[PDB]
């Protein structure tokens, strides 16, 4: 019958894994992770996806999607399954005592929260069930999600682990608080009334816990990241994921493969998918002339021979000073984690039509190696866990907030920068400032367009970036796009659900 291990281990294993598929999806597809993070990230300032003909990928990238949007089926779909799922343990566990199970419920109705909030901030609304049965979910509105969100995790509280007592890979306190501070640095969207004091409250309850930042920006991102303490001490929620556990059906697996190419030095991998490259504005983050972007000059040709190991790659970038470590030293900035080098071919910093890969500089931020240098796991498959949440969001939550409210909010960006080694040190905070920031901290994190939209600033004239609206040099678009449409499958499927203001 049912099994309580079982199913509370699959809770977080929907995090980082696919078994909610749907047909036209590929390996790991419908996963929790890609879907999310694909609506945060595509349409945005920070990537592009180099081939252009894939379904639906035209209207993500230029925020063009309609109410039969495959992707937006596709992670709603998920999202809906997961909690399905979250209230089947709880409907199954109801009314057991025991110290694990009550940490276990606790834990299972994070989760479930941590969903509403993706249904909420992509959505603006979601297919609401408390119970596991055959009835139709109910929708329930902005606002009212909002506070059921926050009262949720106002009340599991209690029967969650401290911070950092939990077993790593399941949430503790201090997730709860992050969430909830994010709840708050965004409830003047889901709410219309702001609520940035409270975003300040939570984001330094976080920051006074045992976590801390970790001193190396690269390493919560490598292979080791669930070992090396440097990085396990600022990863606040990690989505596990192992190379010959996860495979190639992870989360990790799309973040490292998937900005990747054969040829480029490092690759922790044996297959690069050619992908997913940064835009131009997401380059200008760390270089507000792009002409500062250490590039290899068009004048100079690029070798046919010579260039087949990573030694030999390494040494012509270096000659031309286009290695990473170049970047980043080009940038005075530990999270400048971009490639312009010969590994892939000439590289572009911005286009004039997405053509592939190489039409925009590559992204290594994520990487299949673990800084004490061992082993990995898999050829193909990366360790690399995903730190969704992470110490950092606290101090840029609690900048901003402060910001908002009037306040100086230099020491907690310098935080950051201090951390990364910035040889540019922010005197004053603006807005710029603050969602540029936000970009340099957290790209390709998942999370992008949900401060975009919160700056007022992803469908608007307010930030124009490369491709954006369909342009070359960006458009702005209706701003009814600030919400994805409710998949028109479910409109037909339930009666309860209403489309989102603008679609047709
Ligand atoms: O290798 C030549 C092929 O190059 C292009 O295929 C792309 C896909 O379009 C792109 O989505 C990605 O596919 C991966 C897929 O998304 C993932 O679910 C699966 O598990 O792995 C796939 C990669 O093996 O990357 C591939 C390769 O770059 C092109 O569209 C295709 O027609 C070419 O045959
Ligand atoms: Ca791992």
């Amino acid at each position: 019958s049912f099994d309580q291990q079982g199913v509370f281990v699959k809770g977080y294993a929907m995090l980082g894994v696919t078994g909610p598929d749907l047909d036209g999806q590929d390996e790991g597809e419908s996963g929790f992770y890609r879907t999310t993070f694909n609506c945060n990230e595509l349409p945005t300032d920070e990537c592009l996806w180099a081939w252009q003909k894939n379904q639906d990928i035209p209207q993500l990238t230029s925020i063009s999607w309609s109410p039969s949007s495959q992707r937006t089926e596709w992670v709603y779909v998920r999202l809906g399954y997961d909690i399905t799922q979250y209230n089947f343990f709880l409907d199954q566990t109801e009314g057991m005592t025991d110290a694990e199970t009550l940490r276990q419920r606790a834990e299972i109705r994070f989760l479930r929260a941590l969903h509403y909030w993706y249904f909420l901030d992509l959505f603006g609304k979601a297919p609401f069930k408390e119970h596991f049965s055959n009835d139709l979910p109910v929708e329930k509105k902005g606002t009212e999600l909002y506070t059921y969100i926050q009262n949720e995790l106002n009340e599991i509280e209690a029967d969650m682990y401290e911070p950092r007592q939990a077993p790593f890979g399941r949430a503790d306190k201090a997730a709860n608080w992050l969430l909830r501070a994010r709840l708050y640095l965004n409830a003047g969207v889901y709410t219309g009334q702001t609520d940035y004091a409270k975003a300040e409250e939570y984001a330094s309850k976080v920051i006074g816990s045992a976590y801390k930042l970790c001193t190396n920006y690269s390493e919560l991102f490598m292979a080791d990241n669930d070992e090396n303490e440097n990085a396990m001490q600022e990863i606040i929620l990690p989505i596990r994921q192992d190379g010959v556990k996860t495979r190639n059906y992870g989360g990790s697996t799309y973040l490292v493969c998937g900005t990747r190419v054969a040829g480029m030095p490092r690759m922790g991998t044996t297959n690069g998918w050619s992908c997913i490259f940064a835009r131009a504005a997401m380059v200008q983050k760390f270089f507000s002339n792009l002409e500062d972007v250490p590039m290899l000059p068009a004048d100079v040709e690029i070798p046919t021979k010579g260039l087949d190991t990573d030694e030999q790659i390494d040494a012509f970038d270096a000659e031309h000073g286009i290695r990473t470590e170049d970047m980043i030293k080009a940038a005075g900035d530990d999270r400048a984690l971009l490639y312009s080098g010969v590994g892939g071919g000439r590289r572009k910093i911005q286009t004039d039509a997405i053509s592939g890969f190489t039409d925009g500089l590559s992204i290594v931020k994520w990487q299949n190696y673990r800084s004490d240098g061992k082993p990995v796991s898999h050829a193909t498959y990366p360790d690399t866990d995903i730190p969704l949440f992470r110490l950092a969001e606290a101090y840029l939550t609690r900048a901003e907030a402060i910001f908002r409210q009037g306040g100086d909010a230099t020491g907690d960006i310098n935080e950051l920068r201090k951390r990364a080694n910035c040889t540019r040190k922010v005197q004053t905070v603006t807005e710029q400032e603050l969602i540029d920031e936000w970009a340099r901290e957290f790209y390709l994190e998942g999370r992008r367009r949900s401060d975009l939209v919160r700056f007022g600033m992803f469908t608007t004239n307010k930030y124009l970036w490369d491709w954006k609206g369909g342009a070359m040099n960006g458009t702005s678009v209706a701003s009814y796009y600030n919400k994805y449409p409710i998949p028109v499958s479910d409109i037909n499927n339930n009666r309860n659900m209403s489309q989102n203001e603008g679609y047709k």
